[PDB]
DNA sequence: TGCATCCGTGAGTCGAGGGTAATAACTGCTTTTACGAGCTTGCGAAAACTGTAAACGCTTATCCACCCGTGCGAT
């Protein structure tokens, strides 16, 4: 009752939040630096770290 | 004199299957290094040709002694 089972769909979800933190670095470092009246969301979002 | 932080230990053969990925600038300007191009020597081959002591087969000049050109003889 003190030990718990963590299967594939949970361990793949913990590893998807780790990749999404790398979005929270590069987005907050783009909304202050980058242009405003031109920037689409496809431009700022990377695909490699996630 | 404990008390608290710290350094250093932890069996052996095999085995299977393999190697990663986040993100980073543009410009003009000047010096160095490579790549292909075109010669210059030179070096190993091909194809001819002028010096010597044997160089493949083959004639003679000799000498001489087996044999016998013949004759005549042996019982």
């Amino acid at each position: 009752g003190n030990r718990r089972i963590r299967s594939v769909g949970e361990m793949a979800e913990n590893q998807f939040r780790v990749g999404l933190v790398r979005v929270e670095r590069a987005v907050k470092e783009r909304l202050s630096l980058g242009d405003l009246d031109t920037l689409m969301p496809q431009d700022m979002i990377n695909a490699k770290p996630i």
